[PDB]
């Protein structure tokens, strides 16, 4: 029903950075009965200030941009003259950046620089639940040659992020943001989508981020997507991404022929201006892949990988998205966007997964992945897809062979075909293993995948059940915060302390009244 | 709950060895331009999805079964045997004639083939042709499936205790099932708490995809109300006797004793009860030893036990009396659930020694089912993050002479209540991947509540597509079939064969 205010059963908290003390980073806490004599629960919470008393929330001012000061007072970046140009948001009051010219911006930069910024310091504070770090935790788990710490200092994040093994999506433009960590050696991520008026709009991305989404994708297509991604943009806390084909694909009215560098690049800077944090770009659906999905069972499923299969096979000219990618990065490095390398050649059931394209494809990925980082541009690659679960790890050693160790991006996987109108189900088996082996974001899948579009109940089943799947992971790699959430409820089980169940959980609401 | 099952008709294939057995199938026609041949699904729904065929809850189902047993000529009538009653006067009580083999274990050891095993080889079939055959593609960990099961291999796992077919003489209106490692990974609904509604619960358990039930019924009339369910089940029914025996006094664990136990053993195997779980493994050393636990014993029947045991402080006496346990089941055909009373309730606790002790101790107790002839499969976890499962699997292949494993999950994490049938779903998968033979649901009420008509569903649907996706992984020969039938499907637009090939065609189709 209600979309703000605390989530029921606990109350917002801050921890102050020291490096930082003026940074706030956000934590919710979930207090459990006196008799107990047990600490307080805490708990990684991405609601930002929705879920805050304190803050009050008004859609056309936007969020506090708490985070405007931090970039400014590194001094790397500059008003810009004259900026790009459903109801308008009032933009007036932001000022809009660019890097100086021949300036660092981009958390890769910065890291390899020997620097530590504002949200790396964020992120390991926000990453350490607000542990005790002089408590020696006791190891549990497997993580199959992952490199988690027992606390995590923000030199760590630092060196994480310098070798290309962990990336913070942080474009300047986006002073609204909380920032968070996507990175094997971190807490597993979970991604909600939105897109098809404005407060239901805003309030779709409230919803998603209430239940636990990390970020969050705006899949819009059609018309006015850039005017109402102002207002997402404006009032999200956590990062958001989006495929710039998309948009670009409006401004020549649907059709893949007309596409071409000049309205992709223009549709790049807007968004970019505009706050974006991350791109999923098809840079590796190449000419010479594409006839290796004549002989797939249901061929290219990605609508970005379709709409480059499309362009190339009308124009017979190699993917001008790997062509132009050194231009891309000189873009996006100016802004600090992060990539996410996209897999247009993603298996659309489990008969193709793992064959010659899928994996022609990831090479390619890593190959531009090498490439953005000299650009000194921040780098995750996308993955499967449908997958049966014995092809799982395989799908895993690849991608840290031939990608370098990038953080991974999947979306499920989903183990099988069978069962529409339950593919949350499939893919979170395949998801919760797929964490396990290492991957650092997952895309969640609602109930309504292959079928229709998710309401807003669908929209929350999608997001506890990935919650859960990310966190099963955790457990699962040994992480150090994990146990004890566990270890909380179950002893509140075997007290009968029936409150503080319901409360310790993914969703005390729905517990409480099942109960 | 009853009539065919959307998009599917139910057909029947014919035994060879036994000319006269019908298997049950359900067949899926798709468009005629696609130029497939229907797809055939294992279908464990019974006569309820049959037109053809009168359902009369007071009759009960056609007893296809009881003229095969008697036909073997091992038993005999009983002289004199032990909420609405059931008129149960149209049907004989049978039992072993003395000195007599009567076991599916026995028959396999004895170089024989049974009806049972023919019924099971072809449905297990799925009505492949056994000229072409499937190329395999994935991983069983060191399984042993065949690209065709034929009767012999049945009677071979039967015999090697690596393979179940839980089948009560007294149960007549069964369509057979096999449990084993090297088969289609099956999944248990349970039943418990009017006679008509009673019945309701297990038809629409086994409409979507059960293909066994327990009567977890607690309380009064539970024995009355059983005959009602057993007698219109075609799936195996399993139970509990510790639970009956607890309310023939009244509900004081103290109070029990081998009497009353005994008695309320053969009053089930004469009623048709086709497994038992028998919490033997929960032994008086053990119980000290969940007491540095985060949420200690979560077993019903293992609290019970436990509570015998520390009031008397004598030893398990169904670990004692194991022995005259198994002379009762084996007059009958009763199959043993060596019952985990020890279970982990907590991720916490999983894979510590008490949990262990217990899997050794069901691994002895299994050796000795063996010698007096009676078919044992073996209870697991539990609450197991994801990286100490195969941990459990190894365990209990070497120390349980590789008996049919029977989970219940696992829960892979702790904090999702009202969510415990996703949590326990990635578990379960990956242990039946692992080598499980057999996974006990779980509802979206599981912690919390009593399961309504749609929980039951979602756990049912849950499972069963847990254990196709275990299937497709282990590299199951019909597996692939229809993972690749429906992704045609989708790639050719032809979305009511898309539906209709899904576990759940009704829900599918809604959401479109
Ligand atoms: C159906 C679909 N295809 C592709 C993508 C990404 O390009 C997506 N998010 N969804
Ligand atoms: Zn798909
Ligand atoms: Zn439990």
């Amino acid at each position: 029903t209600i979309s703000t205010g605390p989530i029921p059963g606990s109350r917002k908290v801050y921890q102050a950075g020291e490096l930082f003390p003026e940074l706030r980073v956000p934590f919710r806490e979930v207090a459990v009965h006196p008799s107990a004599n047990e600490p307080p629960v805490t708990i990684y919470d991405p609601s930002g200030p929705y879920s805050d008393p304190a803050i009050q929330i008004d859609i056309e001012k936007g969020l506090p941009r708490t985070r405007e000061a931090l970039v400014v007072a590194r001094g790397d970046v500059e008003e810009v003259a004259d900026p790009r140009q459903a109801p308008e948001f009032p933009d007036t009051g932001r000022k809009i950046y660019r890097a100086k010219p021949g300036k660092l911006v981009t958390q890769l930069e910065y890291a390899r620089a020997g620097i530590i910024t504002a949200e790396m310091e964020y992120v390991a504070i926000r990453e350490n639940l607000r542990r005790e770090q002089d408590r020696p935790c006791v190891r549990d788990g497997e993580d199959f040659g992952a490199s988690i710490p027992d606390f995590v200092t923000p030199e760590f994040v630092r060196q994480e992020i310098a070798r290309g093994r962990a990336i913070i999506p942080a474009n300047i433009n986006h002073g609204e943001l909380e920032p968070m960590a996507i990175g094997r050696n971190f807490l597993v991520k979970i991604n909600a989508n939105i897109g098809n008026t404005v407060a239901d709009e805003v309030d779709k991305l409230v919803w998603a981020t209430r239940w636990g989404a990390d970020t969050v994708m705006d899949l819009s297509t059609g018309r006015n997507i850039h005017n109402i991604r102002d207002w997402i943009i404006r009032n999200s806390s956590v990062p958001i991404g989006t495929v710039p084909i998309y948009q670009a694909l409006e401004k020549v009215n649907g059709v893949a022929e007309d596409l071409n560098w000049e309205v992709f690049r223009d549709t790049l800077i807007e968004q970019c201006e505009q706050g974006v944090d991350y791109f999923t770009i098809h840079a590796g659906v190449r000419l010479p892949f594409i006839p290796m999905t004549a002989k797939r069972v249901t061929g290219i499923v990605s609508r970005g990988g379709s709409i480059m299969a499309k362009w190339c096979l009308a124009h017979h000219k190699e993917n001008f998205l790997y062509e132009r990618f050194d231009e891309i990065c000189e873009i996006m490095r100016a802004y600090d966007v992060s990539f996410s390398l996209g897999d247009g050649l993603r298996p659309g059931s489990t008969a193709d997964a793992n064959d010659e394209a899928q994996f022609s494809e990831l090479r390619t990925l890593g190959e531009l992945t090498k490439v953005a980082w000299k650009h000194g541009v921040q780098v995750m690659i996308e993955g499967p897809g449908h997958v049966a679960m014995h092809k799982i790890k395989a799908n895993m050693d690849e991608q840290l062979k031939h990608c370098h160790e990038a953080p991974f991006y999947t979306l499920g996987p989903l183990t099988t075909d069978i069962a529409p109108g339950y593919d949350h189900i499939t893919s979170a088996i395949g998801a919760a293993m797929i964490g396990w082996f290492g991957t650092a974001m997952l895309c969640y899948v609602t109930p309504k995948e292959h079928l229709g579009l998710p309401d807003r109940d669908d929209v929350k089943t999608g997001v506890i059940t990935y919650k859960l799947a990310a966190h099963a992971a955790d457990l699962a790699k040994g992480h150090p915060g994990a146990a004890m959430w566990d270890d909380a409820i179950s002893r509140a089980r075997f007290e009968f302390r029936w409150e503080d169940q319901f409360n310790l959980g993914l969703d005390p609401e729905t517990a409480r009244k099942f109960h």
